[PDB]
């Protein structure tokens, strides 16, 4: 429809994933909110058109239409109003600073220590594989409810939901290209009802400490549960990004650090930088680059386009986060950039619940890592592969060390 932005129409899902960084320079240099039309939506790809949208009062929570097709209702990412607060009210205590503090190190440290003791005398290893996402899925379903999942199974589910959720493609008339692609949401979702539903039957009866325990019955009447159907979207939330995401996160930290020798000597020398040199990464590579959305509640103008009510924007905060208004020579990592504002856990009503958790395991697992390996070296025989339009990570870390 926009003249001057036809050349999207040429714009494919896969080079997206491939590498979305060279579009999405483009959009915002020429349309800071832009219809795309393989994603059929608007697209907000700057640190200030994603963060108006994402607190502006005339927009609300929109689930993507491929996040719908696969979590359904009330996915927390998607509701607003009196049900996103009862949500909200439901997942927040264990995120709690005060409550994470009490129990975070003896978490993950005793988890991180288990996965590094399989290889950390191999002399090498595939980080991604062998620690990040193991680290990031056995602390957080431990925390759940969920010690008797596998990390095989965990980082499998994952792994799908991702896959279905950013199934987003759409063909010449706005219809999903690739339908055949939710199959294998469905299918992790019925592995999970499988695993999940005894448990659930087993805490309504004899409530525990876990965290899905809780969901079900906090804040409830005597002898009450919140229905396990109104709690399932926002299990499946978690078990997508919750679980993903720290090890994202960890992992392109090591990627931007190895890119950058001097600084990853630097943290290994004085760890007490590992947050720093984590926001950095979280900044240089978004674990979460394009997965939310809100949707206009009446017409509003939002750089410079008037839409009408009832228009959804994707939040593309992996391209915000390189805004080049805000940040010099974003593409590059690195560790003594100012620390600025980013928009990696998103912003407003609808911000991140788990940021003080998340980077805690990032921190913990990058703590030991660095005690266990000091001589940590990239496997230069081996080039990094990043995917992800809607999530975005390093799909392995081959490494080296001196044993
Ligand atoms: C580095 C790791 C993580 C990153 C980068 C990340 C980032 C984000 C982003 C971008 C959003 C969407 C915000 C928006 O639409 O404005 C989000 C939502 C959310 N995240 Fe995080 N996340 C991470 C880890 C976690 C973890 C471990 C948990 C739970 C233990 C968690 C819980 C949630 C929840 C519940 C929401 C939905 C909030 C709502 O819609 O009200 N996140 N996260
Ligand atoms: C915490 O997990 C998520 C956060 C934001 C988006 C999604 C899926 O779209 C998630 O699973």
């Amino acid at each position: 429809e926009r003249p001057d932005l036809a050349w999207l129409d040429e714009v494919t899902m896969t080079q997206l994933e491939r590498n979305p960084y060279e579009v999405y320079e483009r959009l915002r240099a020429e349309a800071p909110l832009a219809f795309v039309p393989v994603l059929g939506s608007y697209v907000a790809s700057t640190a200030e058109v994603c963060r108006e949208v994402a607190t502006s009062p005339d927009f609300e929570a929109v689930i993507t239409p491929a996040g719908g097709r696969t979590f359904g209702h009330p996915a927390i990412i998607g509701v607003n109003g009196d049900i996103h607060a009862d949500l909200r009210s439901m997942v927040e205590p264990a995120l709690q600073p005060a409550e994470v503090d009490r129990w975070i190190d003896d978490l993950v440290r005793p988890i991180a220590r288990r996965y590094l003791e399989r290889f950390e005398n191999d002399g090498h290893a595939e980080l991604v594989a062998q620690y990040c996402e193991p680290v990031s899925v056995r602390s957080l379903g431990d925390l759940l409810g969920l010690q008797e999942v596998d990390s095989d199974k965990l980082r499998e589910w994952f792994a799908k939901l991702n896959r279905s959720v950013t199934n987003a493609a759409v063909d010449e008339n706005g219809e999903f290209a690739n339908p055949e692609g939710f199959a294998e949401g469905d299918q992790a979702k019925a592995e999970i009802r499988a695993v999940v539903d005894p448990l659930i039957d087993k805490w309504i009866e004899h409530p525990d400490d876990s965290a899905i325990s809780h969901w079900l019955h906090d804040g409830m009447p005597p002898g009450q549960t919140r229905d396990r159907e109104y709690i399932y979207p926002t299990i499946y939330v978690y078990l997508l990004g919750a679980m993903q995401e720290p090890g994202h996160g960890m992992a392109s930290t090591l990627v931007g650090l190895f890119s950058r020798p001097e600084q990853l000597e630097e943290v290994v020398d004085d760890p007490t930088l590992i947050p720093r040199a984590i926001a950095e990464g979280l900044r240089w590579t978004s674990p979460i680059w394009s997965a939310t959305a809100r949707i206009s509640t009446k017409p509003v103008t939002i750089a410079g386009v008037d839409l009408p009510a009832g228009t959804p924007v994707m939040l593309s905060y992996g391209s915000a986060n390189h805004d080049t208004g805000k940040y010099e020579a974003p593409s590059q990592y690195d560790l003594h950039r100012p620390p600025l504002p980013h928009l990696a856990f998103g912003a407003g009503n609808h911000a991140c619940a788990g940021i003080y958790f998340a980077n805690h395991v990032m921190r913990i697992a990058l703590e030991e890592l660095f005690e266990a390996i000091p001589n940590l070296e990239r496997d230069t025989r081996e080039g990094v592969e990043f995917w992800g339009w809607g999530f975005r990570g390093p799909t392995s870390l081959h490494v080296t060390w001196e044993v």
